[PDB]
DNA sequence: CCGACGTCGCATCAGC
DNA sequence: GCTGATGCGA
DNA sequence: GTCGG
C-alpha cells in the first residue's frame, strides 16, 4: 500500500520541481519512474543501497534515501518548499493551460496566487481562464457511477446525430477502474477512413452543447476535441465540471486507437515489447510486419481489438486485466 | 563518455 | 498574410 | 537522473 510513501512522495516532489522549476523533462521522467519501481516494491526500505537494485534508481537517488531515513527529509527539498519564487512557480503550473514556461513569467511579474491570476484575466489566453474557473473540479477524479451516467448521454447523443458512428469510451474506464480523471472518447464512421468531412466531429460537439453537456472548450481541430463537460443537476448540489475528449479516427486505424486509448501505459509497451520480438510494430494508428531487413511493411487491416492480438501470439485480453 | 529519454494535435507566437 | 517554431496536455 | 551502447 503506503509501504515506502515517505520516499515515493519525496520523489514526486523532487519530480515536479524538475519539470515546473528546472525545465528538465527528463529528470522529471527520471524521478517519477524511481518512485513507480519502489511504490510496487513489497518490502519497507531499508537503505538506499537496497533500493539501488531496482531499475531507475541510481546512486543520486539511493544517497536521498540513506539522508531520508537517516533524517526524516530532504535538505535540498526543504529548502525549494520554503523559496516563494520556486515554489510559487511549481504551484501556479497545477492550473491547465499554464505549464512551466508560463507560470516562470507569471512569477517573474509578481502574479503567484490563483487569486492574482483572478485580478489578471487579461493577461490569460482562452485555456488558462478555464484551467482557473475549474480548478478545483480539475483536480476532482469521477466516481465510475458518474461516468456511467456520462457514457449514457455520449453515446445517445452520438447515435442520434448519425446511427452508423461507431463511440467507444476508453481509458481507465473501460479498464474497469472506479473512478477517473476524464473521460477519454473515441470516434469514427464508416465513410472515415486513411485516404477519405471536417463536420463529422463538429457535428458531435455540436449536439453535445446543444444539450447543455458539453459546457466549455480547450480547442477543437477537425479530428480532436478538448473540453469541458457536466452532468445536469440532479434542487441537488451540482456536479463537478469534468475534462473530456473527443476523438475522431479513421475507421481502418479505430481499433489500435482503442487498444492504445484503453492502456494501461505499461500493459501496452509490454504488448508493444512482445509484438516486436515476432516482428510486428505496433503505434497508435497501425500494425505492421518487420522484414528480415527492419524495413516496416504495409499496414495490416485490423477490425476489431482482437485482430491485433491474433496478428501477434497473444489470447485476447479483457480491458479489465490491463494494469500491466 | 555521452546521447536518449515518446509522441503529436491544436493554439498561439515569432519571423519574414 | 504565410510558414515554421514553441508551449501545452495527455 | 538513470541507463546503456
Ligand atoms: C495520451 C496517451 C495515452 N496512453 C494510454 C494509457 C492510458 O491508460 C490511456 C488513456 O490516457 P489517460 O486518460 O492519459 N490515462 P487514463 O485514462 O488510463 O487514466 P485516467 O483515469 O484518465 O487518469 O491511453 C498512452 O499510452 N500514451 C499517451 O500519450
Ligand atoms: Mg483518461
Ligand atoms: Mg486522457
Ligand atoms: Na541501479
Ligand atoms: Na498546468
Amino acid at each position: 500500500e503506503t509501504l515506502n510513501g515517505g520516499i515515493t512522495d519525496m520523489l514526486t516532489e523532487l519530480a515536479n520541481f524538475e519539470k515546473n522549476v528546472s525545465q528538465a523533462i527528463h529528470k522529471y521522467n527520471a524521478y517519477r519512474k524511481a518512485a513507480s519501481v519502489i511504490a510496487k516494491y513489497p518490502h519497507k526500505i531499508k537503505s538506499g543501497a537496497e533500493a539501488k537494485k531496482l531499475p531507475g534508481v541510481g546512486t543520486k537517488i539511493a544517497e536521498k534515501i540513506d539522508e531520508f531515513l537517516a533524517t526524516g527529509k530532504l535538505r535540498k527539498l526543504e529548502k525549494i518548499r520554503q523559496d516563494d519564487t520556486s515554489s510559487s512557480i511549481n504551484f501556479l503550473t497545477r492550473v491547465s493551460g499554464i505549464g512551466p514556461s508560463a507560470a516562470r513569467k507569471f512569477v517573474d511579474e509578481g502574479i503567484k496566487t490563483l487569486e492574482d491570476l483572478r485580478k489578471n484575466e487579461d493577461k490569460l489566453n482562452h485555456h488558462q481562464r478555464i484551467g482557473l474557473k475549474y480548478f478545483g473540479d480539475f483536480e476532482k477524479r469521477i466516481p465510475r457511477e458518474e461516468m456511467l451516467q456520462m457514457q449514457d448521454i455520449v453515446l445517445n447523443e452520438v447515435k442520434k446525430v448519425d446511427s452508423e458512428y461507431i463511440a467507444t469510451v476508453c481509458g481507465s474506464f473501460r479498464r474497469g477502474a472506479e473512478s477517473s480523471g476524464d473521460m477519454d472518447v473515441l470516434l469514427t464512421h464508416p465513410s472515415f477512413t486513411s485516404e477519405s468531412q471536417p463536420k463529422l466531429l463538429h457535428q458531435v460537439v455540436e449536439q453535445l452543447q446543444k444539450v447543455h453537456f458539453i459546457t466549455d472548450t480547450l480547442s477543437k481541430g477537425e479530428t480532436k476535441f478538448m473540453g469541458v463537460c457536466q452532468l445536469p443537476s440532479k434542487d441537488e448540489k451540482e456536479y463537478p465540471h469534468r475534462r473530456i475528449d473527443i476523438r475522431l479516427i479513421p475507421k481502418d486505424q479505430y481499433y489500435c486507437g482503442v487498444l492504445y486509448f484503453t492502456g494501461s501505459d505499461i500493459f501496452n509497451k509490454n504488448m508493444r515489447a512482445h509484438a516486436l520480438e515476432k516482428g510486428f510494430t505496433i503505434n497508435e494508428y497501425t500494425i505492421r510486419p518487420l522484414g528480415v531487413t527492419g524495413v516496416a511493411g504495409e499496414p495490416l487491416p485490423v477490425d476489431s481489438e482482437k485482430d491485433i492480438f491474433d496478428y501477434i501470439q497473444w489470447k485476447y485480453r479483457e480491458p479489465k486485466d490491463r494494469s500491466e
